[PDB]
């Protein structure tokens, strides 16, 4: 859909068999959902934000139903207070900015 | 334009006389920049992120232009490590995200 910008653009997610709500970020450049319990195995890793470093684990090949379209990509899990799709996944459902 | 989400969604802004990158970003509410030398009539707040809170000084009424249109809204200038135009600008711009 279009989406305007004058609420936060919010969608559902379906990860893991989880239902979550998920900010749709352009200026992040990885998808990162708060502490949910995920299966197979993952690596530690950290990444930067205003604020500063979070560590995270990096899980890798898992599939996203965001807006029910599709994806499978890296979801690190970690300390956020929002659930960020960025532009790993964003990419692959297609999304633009359009001005 | 239309954004794809390969590569970051920086563009130019005109920002007090003196040209910057930033990045369209969704995910933000605000627009938050570099320190920069403004017009200095301004008031301390404080914007949370990944990672941690930051302190910032917050500026309104700044005219920016990001691409050929100006825009005019609150600026919070302060230690982030990367230009961000957030949500009450880029409504301003009139911009989409679309999938
Ligand atoms: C990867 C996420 C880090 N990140 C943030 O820290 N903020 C903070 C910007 C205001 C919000 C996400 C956010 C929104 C609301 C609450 C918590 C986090 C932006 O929307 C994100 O793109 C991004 C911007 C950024 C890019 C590169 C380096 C530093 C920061």
């Amino acid at each position: 859909p279009q989406v305007t910008l004058w609420q936060r653009p919010l969608v559902t997610i379906k990860i893991g068999g989880q239902l979550k709500e998920a900010l749709l970020d352009t200026g992040a450049d990885d998808t990162v959902l708060e502490e949910m319990s995920l299966p197979g195995r993952w690596k530690p890793k950290m990444i930067g934000g205003i604020g500063g470093f979070i560590k995270v684990r990096q899980y890798d090949q898992i599939l996203i139903e965001i807006c029910g379209h599709k994806a499978i990509g890296t979801v690190l899990v970690g300390p956020t207070p929002v659930n960020i799709i960025g532009r790993n996944l964003l990419t692959q459902i297609g999304a633009t900015l359009n001005f």
